[PDB]
């Protein structure tokens, strides 16, 4: 329902320091699966060398991969390439590349016996220098695309020149059409025929029949050239062409016009809901082509508008300018394709030039864009694949622009944007990890990061309603954010930040997977692990941890070794803790990627032989809640002390154990806030602004350490939250949405947003429910995860309800995007009457009363709150839509 | 005094991708300078390619630079070179590198004929091929340097084989010296005299005569190879020779042993305080020669011992390892050599062998030593120097380890790391600015962000004392961690990062310099622009600011624009600010590099035109202490708006400016706090954790908008932090060294922390002031910078005096270096009385009366905090030592 953010990107340099540059190609090694593929790269050579056609490995292809370099295996080695593409013309399951040689060194110098199109045989392993056979020859020949155009029994090649001859930019080009033969393994020249005539075709894209939905049997031809863009295909009998426009207005002493580069991009159930443009040959102008609402899908029963959204500058004396390529791809996995543009970079240096500019429909309707930059090193093709995991992120490869005489990207390389929600970075004993929210999300990321206490502690990201299959009864998870699900035969169990005061949860999933729930969720995943011991761990050296990050991480956190240290020679120990089996581990700062730079929890670890107590404290030193999971417990008897007696009454350095409670946290639990809390949940908070917590401590079980066994537990550091209420109160509702109303069976009114207004501030009134009036309005009503408190949120705005600051006796109510924090005036506690009427009730502030959700009287009533009337604060819900 | 912390690396690569790899040098291009030098890489090539010898031109040589590119320039083409170095031979002031050749391409492949001494002539512009003459042969050639090692008035170079011919690992080489003639410009031989003979000599240092403060007239020549290290130098008549160590013992079936490599390490006066080293050849023993503490200063008149430091793993079949130099610098600044020690990288591939360990030494005493990763891609030879900088920070330089039939690092490469206290990445609008903690730093580092509003926005980290050059009546401060302090006809200028409650400090420094306090300071400086407009600032087009981050920084940093938005286009407004000349400019998060990554300050700023609100607001939304500085007053009536009647009496939206008081915020100035806080500067806290504000704003001056005059203003946002006191105490204190003594005329006893044990929680008492008894305790008692509180800290030890939690009546009083946060039971108000008594006060807790430091009786008597009786907590403070 919600808006998809972007993912973050993790740079990888593929292959640096190029002589030159010019393709990149997404290259799958079988035509059955399209996982991890490799890269294909090259440039043009010169007439010295010969380009090297590199089919460059694809590290994380093989499986538990520690390497994160992209072997590079000759292909071939040939006069002038230019174009590519790929398909499985043997028919065996392996991807053969087709290539376009022999081409010249520029439009001012074309071989006049050259244009050569030949296949590479795949020999179904990596070996290099594969077998080439010749296809066809046609001076200048610069695009091809492999595909089924009028036969599906059989691979076909669509070739296209774009000049015929030297300095020639008048004379119109061959669409050429190569057919495969029944035994393409023998030399021969492939069947010929011409499909139609261009000018200056710069770009070939082809739309999978597969793609349209039963609309096409055979894939459809989209040009790119100077007479702008348009689309080519057979119906079993015949050719036809459909103009989707005409691009670049011709501007005279100037040749180039119409366009460069053009894709077809998916918008929901519409393979084609628009078509992104670039203008003209390497022009600096960016246009979308779009069709009115309502139009049939596809492209070639809409008639095409032309808009133009950027241009990024002037042209030079060659008049040419910096963008290459146009393609489309799904970058954040909302089921509409965003579009990439590829900057070739500029003389002089410009950065808004250079990289690649990924461009977001935002309102399809209306049909805006806007965009963002993805990358800024030079970007002269560019190429989508998932090249890191199974899911369907869409990461992006691109080569730097160089060829001699148009334009050469100073240290011409492939780098290529893994898609991920997950970025790590070494600060200096510990890793900073930047996650994205999950709300906004669609995509699943797992990040694995230490190997320890026999576990594989994983950060993963979940979208909203995401499903995670897991190891039934092994698998453990903690949630940092949002929430997560699974059912077995008890019911539904949900996971939150943080568990009800004092409480003790089980941290293994019981079923077979789990899910997140509406705001997705931020958790650990425990996977099971062999590489780390088995408890019970009787020495620390048993407990070694491994670092588990993935070999697309940068190296400097790969590099990081995590040891256990000894409490009494940390820093801050400060001649404490001396002789103590008390040790810690350090740790990961969670925070959340986006301009808040926010923090989600710091996180780290500590361990305890028998009879170790890790010193009671009270947190006065810094700010944060705490929840602690323990991994393995020594004894069975380990867990958290804290005292019940007040501070002044308590002496941390000779605890008097009997005015404390105990909590055993048994192997692979979790337990509740300890820290002192408001009754509806928010923390009490001391002078010098940190969390009020009694004195309390971790104690391993009694005993003698002989023999040793150690409790093993994580820390989970959270910024001030609001948890549970003391005490709890009873489930009296269930969230949904509401008609709220006032009144008795006699004459009633219903909480309404004036004017259902979506600006902050707007006034909450009740409004009677008149003869002909409007209908009641309806409102969310919601459960907040990990508390006992409702918010009201209006059903068409999003607005919530909430008191204007301060929240006293008689205080205005109004809607919000704009909470105080914690929700502090716009979350309520709920009672039911012995009429079944509800109330709704403020956290109550330190020295006024209860505060109620209230109607002043008995045209509109303005909506209080209020305590001392019962009868103004009773409401009916009737269930709305 | 203060431990000194690593600088802050930021990565560069300054030329990837390369054919192989094995030497690097800091070559400056004249002898006279050594700023922003250029850096000279090679490998040893192969049969088919002559190895290029590339001079790579420093970007940021060139004044202003926008280049990141590092320009490579062929100095020569060469038959397998190895070793190089440079001096002035010509005598021009240009420096001349000397470099052999002709080696062969391995130990087992020698060149009779070859290991050619040649040098090659600066033509004094970067042209390429520079005029090459030979000196000498020798078979075998493989390290050398130029100096002065027989005379001055002349070039010398010492150059000496490894081995002396193919496979020969048993026969020892010459140590030769050779001498430029009077005309080096006419091809001739050098004069040559053989010193002395040794085996497997695989690394040459050099300590030049000027840095042995008058010991030695010329340098001293310090081998490493399988006789150990040791050190040959001259006396004006002899040759000399002192054994520092031999290095690995030897083991049958291994040819190596004894040393790699050597270095020399300063260590405060003594330009060989250590020798460090790595064993044997290309071994993985890391080892450091010590000389008895109270040595004579230098290397030939202290007996030296060895000590093994780490063991980085076996070696192969080779007999090889992975470790190829040791070299000497000064890291952070301090006044002592760390060391580096390049990791060439290992078969199998291992992280702990790959890229550059840095040792410290942190003990000068007992000679001990940690190491930490600096980086983590191979290493095969090291460089230092300043690359980007005028001060006395130092950059690394490496290159790859990749020679054929030894160790061939994958995807070689240069790289430079460049030391800075001051990191920025991209998050997504935002940048994030990571510092490192000026108390600890030896280094200033500026970096320019923002050029706006007739400023370039500096931000700026000074070491503790350090000096600003600035601009007399125009360059502004703010100071966001720190102090700093300046001088004019007035007095002393000190600004903090909060000036008083409600005050208006002007940011304008009216001195020639500045000086940052004790902890250093961090701060932004607002350096004089013409290239960001002038006021007054009619329309926001005149307002456009420009990305000023350096060329070093990475490139999707440089290519971030920073617009300016109307605040009702903020996603935040929520259909707010309508029709208002008011707009925002975001952002820049400041915060600690450490592992805490916590927050110093986020940073944005603002604009509003003639009679424009800000809107009043109070800040439930987010917690933060917010102080603004102006830039611009449009009107010179521009500024700072609170209520003055309680929250429930005040219409933020209909708000009635007469129950409000104005400040005026002049061009640059800063205002004082105005949110709430409690006598002694904690700030008031809401009870959902946010700092407590009255309804404010800021309005622009009224009046109409034509001719338009915009206030621009920057926000800078800190965590919670204790500020002034109200009302301001009278000033009855000078901070120092103090006895702290109870008595009278009569019998008295003086404060005293317990053994002076530097324990967390050790207690604080009055120890009677006996007849033969110990000396009266010495507490440095200071001032806490933007605060009225002064805090007492132990002069041996550091421990603070501080109350135990809680602070009641009848509290014990320890020593800690846990202080709780905003030094809640560590800080004190002071009172004198009229006899001249000092009193030491707590922050008044919410509910309890004042507590005092305090005696409580009348053979320890022990110390707590009360406030019942005067009598019982007057002290008397002589100054101590
Ligand atoms: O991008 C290129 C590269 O140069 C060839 C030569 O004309 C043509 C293009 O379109
Ligand atoms: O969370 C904490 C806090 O620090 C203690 C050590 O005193 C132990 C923990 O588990
Ligand atoms: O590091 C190297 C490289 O290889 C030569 C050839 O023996 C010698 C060394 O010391
Ligand atoms: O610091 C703030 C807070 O936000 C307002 C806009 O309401 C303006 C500022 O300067
Ligand atoms: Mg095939
Ligand atoms: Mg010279
Ligand atoms: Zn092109
Ligand atoms: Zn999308
Ligand atoms: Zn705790
Ligand atoms: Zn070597
Ligand atoms: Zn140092
Ligand atoms: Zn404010």
């Amino acid at each position: 329902e919600q808006p998809a953010a972007l993912p973050l990107f993790q740079p990888q340099l593929v292959q640096g320091g190029r002589p030159d540059g010019y393709w990149v190609e997404a290259f799958p090694f079988r035509s059955d699966s399209s996982k991890c593929p490799n890269i294909i790269g090259y440039g043009l050579g010169t007439y010295d060398m010969k380009s090297d056609i590199q089919m460059l490995v694809n590290p994380y292809a093989t499986t538990n991969n520690q390497s994160s370099s992209w072997t590079p295996v000759p292909l071939a080695k040939l006069d002038f390439p230019v174009a590519m593409h790929y398909a499985d013309i043997t028919k065996n399951g392996f991807n053969d590349v087709i290539i376009t040689d022999q081409y010249g060194s520029s439009m001012d110098d074309i071989w006049a016996y050259g244009g050569r199109v030949s296949w590479l045989e795949n020999p179904g392993e990596l070996r290099d220098n594969w077998t080439m056979r010749t296809i066809g020859h046609s001076p200048g020949m610069h695009r091809l695309k492999a595909g089924h155009f009028t036969r599906t029994d059989r691979v076909q090649v669509v070739a296209v020149p774009i000049v015929v001859a030297s300095s020639d930019l008048t004379t119109p080009a061959d669409v050429i059409i190569f057919t495969a033969p029944d035994d393409p393994r023998s030399e021969q020249l492939w069947q010929r025929d011409v499909v139609g005539t261009r000018h200056l075709v710069h770009e070939v894209a082809i739309v999978p029949a597969a793609e349209t939905d039963g609309e096409m049997r055979f894939d459809q031809i989209i040009l790119a050239g100077r007479d702008g863009v348009d689309c080519l295909w057979y119906d079993g009998a015949r050719w036809q062409r459909h103009l989707v426009g005409t691009g670049l207005p011709e501007e005279r002493g100037d040749p180039y016009w119409g366009a460069g580069s053009a894709a077809v991009g998916r918008v929901g159930d519409d393979y084609a809901g628009y078509i992104c443009s670039a203008e003209a040959f390497h022009g600096n102008t960016v246009s979308v082509y779009t069709k009115p609402a309502g139009s049939p899908t596809g492209i070639v029963r809409a008639e095409w508008t032309r808009h133009v959204l950027d241009v990024f500058g002037p042209l030079n004396g060659k008049h040419t300018g910096s963008i290459h390529q146009v393609v489309c791809a799904d970058i954040d996995g909302d089921g509409e394709d965003e579009f990439l543009v590829a900057m070739m970079g500029a003389d002089p240096p410009d950065f808004q030039r250079t990289g690649v500019w990924c461009y977001k429909l935002v309102d399809r309707t209306n049909m805006k864009f806007s965009k963002t930059k993805v990358s800024s090193v030079s970007a002269g093709r560019i190429a989508t694949a998932n090249f890191h995991s199974q899911g369907s992120e869409v990461d992006i490869a691109t080569i730097s622009y160089s060829v001699p005489g148009y334009f050469e990207s100073p240290n011409p390389s492939i780098n290529v944007f893994l898609s991920t929600g997950i970025l790590a970075e070494r600060l200096d004993e510990e890793v900073m990890l930047r996650v994205v929210r999950a709300g906004s999300t669609r995509f699943k990321t797992e990040m694995e990061f230490l190997d320890v206490a026999g576990k594989k502690l994983t950060l993963v990201v979940l979208p909203p309603f995401a499903r995670l299959d897991v190891e039934r009864n092994v698998s453990g998870v903690k949630v940092m954010a949002g929430t997560v699900c699974w059912a077995d035969e008890n019911g539904k169990h949900e996971r939150v930040p943080a568990t009800r005061p004092f409480g003790c949860e089980s941290m293994i999933v019981s079923a077979d997977y789990l899910e997140s729930g509406e705001e997705g969720a931020i958790l650990v995943l425990y996977k099971p692990s062999s590489t780390s011991g088995r408890p019970p761990f009787r020495s620390m050296d048993e407990l070694v941890a491994h670092n588990l990050f993935p070999a697309y991480v940068p190296d400097s956190v790969r590099a990081m070794k995590f040891p256990w240290v000894r409490c009494a020679d940390r820093p801050w120990a400060h001649g404490r803790f001396k002789d103590l089996d008390f040790f810690n581990l350090i740790g990961f700062h969670v925070n959340f990627a986006d301009d808040s730079a926010a923090v989600l929890a710091h996180v780290q670890l500590w361990t305890a032989g028998i009879g170790v107590s890790a010193g009671f404290h009270n947190h006065v030193e810094a700010s944060f809640c705490e929840i602690h999971a323990c991994i393995a417990n020594g004894t069975g008897r380990g867990g958290m002390r804290w005292a019940t007696v007040p501070d002044a009454n308590f002496n941390p350095d000779s605890p008097n154990l009997e005015d404390t409670e105990l909590i055993v946290v048994p192997d692979m639990h979790e337990h509740g806030p300890l820290w002192r809390t408001r009754p509806d949940g928010h923390p009490l908070l001391r002078m010098n602004d940190t969390i009020d917590y009694p004195w309390h401590a971790w104690l391993a079980g009694a005993g003698n350490p002989s023999p040793q066994a150690f409790d093993v537990w994580v820390a989970f550091e959270f910024p001030g939250f609001e948890t549970f209420s003391t005490p709890p109160p009873p489930r009296v509702l269930e969230p949904g949405r509401y008609a709220i109303r006032f009144g008795d069976p006699h004459q009633t009114a219903s909480l309404a947003l004036q004017k259902n207004d979506a600006t902050d501030g707007t006034p909450v009134l009740a409004l009677l429910d008149l003869d002909g009036g409007p209908s009641p309005q309806a409102w969310n009503i919601s459960h907040v995860p990990g508390t006992d408190m409702y918010e009201i949120a209006h059903a068409k705005t999003g607005s919530l309800v909430c008191a204007r600051w301060p929240p006293v006796k008689n205080q205005r109510v109004a809607g919000t995007h704009s909470p105080a924090a914690m929700g502090l005036t716009s979350r309520w506690a709920v009672t039911k009457n012995t009429k079944g009427q509800i109330t709704f009730r403020l956290p109550e502030a330190p020295d006024h009363g209860p505060l109620f959700l209230s109607v002043s009287a008995i045209d509109a009533i303005p909506v209080i709150v209020q305590g001392d009337s019962i009868e103004l604060s009773a409401w009916s819900l009737v269930p709305a839509n």
